[PDB]
């Protein structure tokens, strides 16, 4: 994968290229505000180590951050998400993987239409990377889920268990 990134909106500005996984950002770009994606599929986050607001992108030619659903300038750290070409999670009402359960192999975008609870308390991602949104139409906070299993849903990142919607991540296949 790689991704392009720039200090000032519309593709101006100093920029850095990562093809991997950064931890901090800030040594190599001050801020934000425009990003080429190349190829592969990545997440953004607002502050170093993987921690804060998470954003998802595909390839593409972002010329504002506010065109990948970011709020601020603020990108610190990044992951590159592995492709996959088969996906499966299994989503449940309670922690520790207790209480109802619904499965998805297909993107889903609007939880609520398929499944009585609007909060998700533990999860497995058996196989590929979804991202995991806070309101239905793939809007609200994002994040992202490889695979493993979260007993609760600050595994993921997130202050409240809400999930809207749920995508698979893909690159271009």
């Amino acid at each position: 994968g790689k991704i392009t990134l720039y200090e000032d909106r519309g593709f101006q500005g100093r920029h850095y290229e990562c093809s991997s996984d950064h931890t901090n950002l800030q040594p190599y770009l001050s801020r934000c505000n425009s990003a080429s994606v190349d190829s592969g599929c990545w997440m953004l986050y607002e502050q170093p180590n993987y921690s804060g607001l998470q954003y998802f992108l595909r390839r593409g030619d972002y010329a504002d951050h506010q065109q990948w659903m970011g709020l601020s300038d603020s990108v610190r750290s990044c992951r590159l998400i592995p492709h996959s070409g088969s996906h499966r999670i299994r989503l449940y009402e309670r922690e520790d993987y207790r209480g109802q359960m619904i499965e998805f192999t297909e993107d889903c975008s609007c939880l609520q239409d398929r499944f009585r609870f609007n909060e998700i308390h533990s999860l497995n991602v058996l196989e590929g990377s979804w991202v995991l949104y806070e309101l239905s139409n793939y809007r609200g906070r994002q994040y992202l889920l490889m695979p493993g299993d979260y007993r609760r849903y600050q595994d993921w990142g997130a202050t409240n268990a809400r999930v809207g919607s749920l995508r698979r991540v893909i690159d271009f296949s």
